[PDB]
């Protein structure tokens, strides 16, 4: 409907209707929910919610199904005075019912299209079940794998995260201005604004601190990218940003988000984060929490009652302008309007059961393909992999049969529909003997059984990993290791003298030196999702060729953290020259390098890259165009991820030794050759200076071209002269 | 001499003379040295230093003795045109030849007078050997035990570090305006400006990043307090501060140091830190390193050649003002003048041999007292300690006979003058049997010998520890554990069925949980210095009663770092009333609490504390007077550390749950009672807001009074009304 009628609606609302519009509740707080209705009475009572609140609430979070949505919207619209429908929002993080790999795994694909397709399918299914908005993408830069939420991020690189964040928004939303017409797409909500992944000691919800320059340089760029790509909502972070909880941080949300980033959509709090500013010690009570959060521009309070119980009195007493309330309501109404809810409050569902669009075979094939793009081959000594389909396999370990392969943040998918490693393996390999072990134990009985199976077969697929519950939100591990019984199992298996592949399932970087050294191959599957078993079986048989690269460094040990490729040089770098000398930047007990670096992964193919002649000089403002010719020189078809880095050798700020500025995943048949070309704009050479200005300075840059952050060729370009 | 004559000197020096005055060299680069003359040739060659440079250099660093000094000074004055004597600087960190406990142990004393006396004796002796300046105190806040240099700090608390810093300045310098007459006092040099102990991942020299607010709040106050108390010099830090190497950080050194802190003495570089700005990637070559460091106001280049090889070109080409050089040179001459060097270049030594003032018995007694103040009793089950003088002791481990107990940053002290554990114990205990073991090994033959000594004896003193080379500068450990052999030794000893006291020697917090569980008593001696085994024997026997408290938290495990008492609350604090809820700030695998908290230490005595009735309300700017009555209620004379903390419950910035604001160690005979009073000025209730203003806000504060950061009674004070 027309903008004018949207405006009119706001004019017509009472003050109480306006306040309620800024409240979001679980489905079972509303009349006509078809699930958990026994909870309704007591919680309404605990939260001191009346019908006058629930009949005017702005939004539903976490509806269980189309029929939950429909019953709630129907009952709600019966009693709503002006007919403003509810907006329904959900956590669709890496799939709805067809579960794709965890976002950290998606990061490892280095494949924009893989990520878009993931998001497209997620929206196809989520819309089919009544959801209008997804709390995705999560764009928090991560350097600390102790934090359970690394699984939701695409990793340690701001550029990769930006690029995949855009892909995700494009997949969920399609053309953002046609969300009223395209009812299989949904609104995206960027999260968590901002810097949440810098949680101190990887402890959930803990303190975040960094200089403002760093915040701009590395922590804000992906949120910005996704916002500039049309992301419709943004969500607050639980953490302080420089001393002030993000939810009430006016500078952060008014000056930066709404001001500099020109975001004009709904700002939703993370769960309870409006009330939680009290806990943080920056509000004395719910009245202050409400006032400060409204001041900061938060439109929608998620499952707490500060606004609902406090705004009226604040406005009447002149401590808050009703104008700020009107701006929030308008933002909420426009989102509803963008989603087409004023013409159709059931968003396509009403005469049209879309059950059939959920968990199709086509969709499953897409999740499988994503899993195969995303896995990372870390070790393959003497071409153990791929296995011949006649290979006789001992399949041992906690991940041999565990159905827990869908990943954390899997709110709607069901393990009943997943494919476990055994089932997947038996579809490919004729001879499989299985010995399941527990996640945290290794008994003498297990050892006996494991030895019998290994003696019978030719190769060992040792399937290890994490329960998903050991990560995700409030899954913080102080030590980034598997249960010790699993490292023991790997030691034991190695003594039986048969070749061993370790297939590892997990949500975070782990200490894997001991695994790499106890096995001949190591394949990192992360949590691939619904098709986990077949993803595993196709990579192992070579039906698919591993092509993933690490989007986050794998530390030598927990104590090395944070370790990350785009690090500063220091005043005393360790060189190949000065190595062994005491007075340089080093540890006494480990190397400086992570165990596996950013951009690293193996293939069953072999590849050859050559960069075309580059200019020696460039003007300021001028682009560098990089041409790379890549050949597959093997008999095996595969993909390689070409990566281009830039270094700023000397600057007014100490700059990282490398930064990713372009990448493209290239498919080549055996002997096939291609040429890809990259443009590094003058923005790629620029950075934030000590006055917070975004600047390009003349001087030397290095350009690195290759297939990891460490396997590269290096060129020099001197920028100076005049400005384009 | 009179200031005009000092200004006359600046006016008469040639440009080359002024440049060279800003250079500092090792002693053997000068004619007249009496040690290491074989290094002189090649190093002059490598550094391209001529006679014209060395005959006009400003300063000597690390003279080897009074003779080295006299020879160098005397030859230098023969040839120096205007008669400007050399200033001699050295690292006197926790003692000269009488070695006192490492500064981190001195933090655990909580005793300002111990710290002043340590500095006083250090100056007595160092001046006796011809040193004019010491590179102490080290005032870097530390929260990360991986970093080797925690040994040089007094710990994780700004207030403690501020107070002991002033004590140290006071002890080295006495009345600063009389350093020209008090020739047994010497100048102090605060280091390292600024924030060096925040090195990322505990790695030597690594990146530091925090917000400007946080820098002011926690990282700057100790440097500030030492400077306000009159510290004559300041030294730059190796690390970046918000992206810019401290050495060439104009804002830091001109605006904050010289501007806000009003510091008008000599700014000396860390070792090589001027040239190293090149490696940091913020200067392209020595000419730039020279220009930027001089712009930032560094007066004295430590052992690199940027200034001497480049300043003439920079001044001649007018890229740098000669006035900046004249003010550096005037600062250098003012220091020399302040030390009385223009009346007496030999600073009291020329016809006065002061060997007699070195390593006196009185000084050894002071070092022993300091050791027994600083040690921390961590466990003492069933009153194992103190031992009877007739207890039969098996003394086992790598620290049983080891002479390495002087500590890191011991540049002049000698192991042969130190007292080891065995020697200390045999002065007190009639029956000791000793089995020495290696630091990193546990052999079968060791176990047999340990078993034999233990079977014979009644109790075991298990002496474990680090070698001092495993910390100090560029002694970073990713895992903060002893060698595994030592844990294995503790495990083994425990099986022998005799009571065990572990005496631990070390330069950092370590993972001691396994040691606490493997023994009946655990005594943290850190490294006590010259009197190490007498410190150890007096504490174990009861002749002294342990009184030290941790000034740094002891983590559960490496992966809990950073963990510190003065932490923020977060939005989702774990409370005793949400035990076991998933969605709160916690780890899955360890407690949130450190294994041992700040302010913790046991005693052979028992004390009771009673806080006098406090006001319920206070005005802004008003002090709070806190009166505490303490009684020793046991039969054993002993000392306790009364600690007062403050919390700002609600603020415009999220404030720590507690901060220490007063402390006093109280000595009490059996049954004796004392009252002490503390004034918490309004400065104690103030903080840096998001605008970087030092503010006091009206509102609620809590006052905690007790004997650790966790053993406290709590009171409430509402601040407001009018101001003063
Ligand atoms: O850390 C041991 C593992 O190292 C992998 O190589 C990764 C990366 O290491 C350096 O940066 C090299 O310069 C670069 O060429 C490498 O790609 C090995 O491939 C693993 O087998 C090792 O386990
Ligand atoms: O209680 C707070 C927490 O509640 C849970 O029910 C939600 O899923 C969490 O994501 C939320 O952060
Ligand atoms: O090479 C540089 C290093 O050499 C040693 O002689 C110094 O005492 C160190 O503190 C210095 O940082
Ligand atoms: O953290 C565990 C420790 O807590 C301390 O406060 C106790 O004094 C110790 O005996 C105990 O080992
Ligand atoms: O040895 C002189 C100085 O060398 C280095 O600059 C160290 O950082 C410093 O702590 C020491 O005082
Ligand atoms: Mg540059
Ligand atoms: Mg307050």
């Amino acid at each position: 409907m027309e903008q004018e009628k949207v405006q009119e609606l706001v004019s017509q609302m009472t003050l109480d209707e306006k306040i309620a519009q800024c409240l979001q509740l679980s489905p079972f707080l509303f009349k006509g929910t078809n699930k958990n209705a026994e909870l309704t009475g007591p919680l309404l009572q605990e939260m001191k919610l009346t019908d006058a609140h629930t009949e005017n609430a702005g939004s539903v979070l976490g509806s269980s199904s189309a029929l939950d949505m429909i019953g709630i919207q129907e009952a709600y619209l019966k009693t709503n005075r002006l007919g403003i429908p509810l907006v329904f929002m959900a956590d669709v993080i890496h799939g709805y019912k067809t579960v794709f790999p965890i976002p950290l795994a998606l990061g490892c694909s280095f494949d924009r299209e893989t990520v878009r397709v993931m998001a497209e399918v997620s929206a196809l299914e989520a819309t089919a079940d009544g959801h209008h908005v997804t709390f995705s993408p999560m764009l928090d830069l991560v350097r600390d794998p102790r934090w359970g939420r690394v699984m939701e991020s695409t990793g340690e690189d701001p550029f990769l995260n930006s690029e995949l964040g855009k892909a995700m928004v494009d997949g969920y939303q399609g053309d953002a201005s046609k969300l009223n017409e395209n009812l299989e797409q949904m609104a995206a909500c960027v999260k968590h604004f901002a810097a949440y992944g810098a949680a101190e000691a990887g402890l959930e919800y803990n303190t975040v601190n960094m200089s403002t320059r760093e915040l701009y340089q590395n922590y804000l760029p992906a949120y910005n990218a996704a916002i500039q790509a049309g992301a419709k909502l943004v969500m607050t972070a639980f953490n302080v940003v420089d001393g002030i909880p993000a939810t009430m941080n006016k500078w952060l949300n008014r000056d930066v988000l709404r001001g500099e980033m020109e975001f004009d959509g709904v700002l939703i709090s993370a769960w309870g984060a409006v009330a939680e500013v009290i806990n943080h010690g920056t509000a004395r009570n719910p009245k202050e929490a409400a006032q400060f959060s409204m001041e900061a521009g938060v439109d929608l309070e998620m499952m707490t009652t500060c606004y609902i119980h406090e705004l009226k009195g604040l406005i009447e007493e002149g401590k808050l302008s009703e104008n700020l309330l009107d701006e929030a309501v308008l933002r909420m109404l426009n989102l509803k309007n963008d989603l087409g809810l004023f013409e159709d409050p059931y968003r396509g569902l009403k005469n049209n059961d879309r059950t059939k669009d959920i968990l199709t075979d086509e969709s499953r094939g897409k999740a499988r393909a994503a899993g195969v793009e995303s896995a990372v081959l870390l070790e393959n000594k003497s071409r153990l992999l791929p296995l011949a389909k006649e290979a006789k396999i001992a399949l041992v370990g906690p991940l041999a049969t565990s159905p827990d392969i869908l990943g954390g943040w899997n709110v709607y998918g069901e393990e009943k529909d997943g494919i476990n490693v055994e089932t997947g393996l038996r579809e490919v390999f004729e001879t499989v003997e299985v010995v399941s072990t527990e996640y945290t134990e290794l008994s003498e009985e297990d050892k006996v059984a494991v030895k019998a199976a290994v003696q019978n077969m030719d190769v060992v697929v040792l399937a290890l990993g994490e329960k998903n519950e050991w990560g995700g939100e409030a899954g913080s591990l102080a030590t980034i290791r598997l249960p010790e019984a699993q490292y023991q199992l790997a030691k034991f298996v190695q003594t039986l003298g048969k070749p061993v592949v370790i297939t590892l399932f997990n949500g975070r970087p782990l200490e894997v030196k001991e695994l790499a050294e106890s096995s001949d191959a190591l394949l990192e599957l992360w949590f691939p999702g619904t098709e986990a078993g077949r993803v595993t079986a196709d990579l192992l048989s070579g039906a698919s060729n591993p092509s993933g690269k690490l989007s986050m460094s794998f530390p030598q040990t927990t104590g090395q953290i944070p370790v990350y490729y785009n690090h500063l040089r220091t005043g005393r770098p360790q060189t190949p020259e000065n190595k062994g000398e005491r007075y340089v930047s080093h540890y006494l007990d480990i190397p400086n390098e992570p165990f596996y670096p950013f951009g690293y992964g193996k293939s069953y193919s072999e590849f050859e890259l050559k960069t075309s002649s580059l200019p020696k000089e460039l003007n300021l403002g001028e682009s560098l165009h990089v041409e790379v010719t890549i050949k597959n020189i093997s008999d095996i078809a595969g993909k390689e991820v070409i990566q281009v880095y830039l270094q700023d050798v000397t600057a007014s700020i100490s700059r990282p030794v490398k930064e990713l500025k372009a990448f493209e995943k290239v498919a080549l048949q055996a002997g096939e050759e291609k040429t890809v070309t990259f443009e590094l704009t003058s923005e790629a050479f620029s950075f934030y200076n000590h006055q917070l200005e975004k600047v390009q300075e003349p001087g030397l840059h290095r350009v690195f071209v290759g297939t990891s952050s460490e396997d590269v060729d290096v060129f020099e370009v001197e920028v100076g002269g005049y400005v384009l």
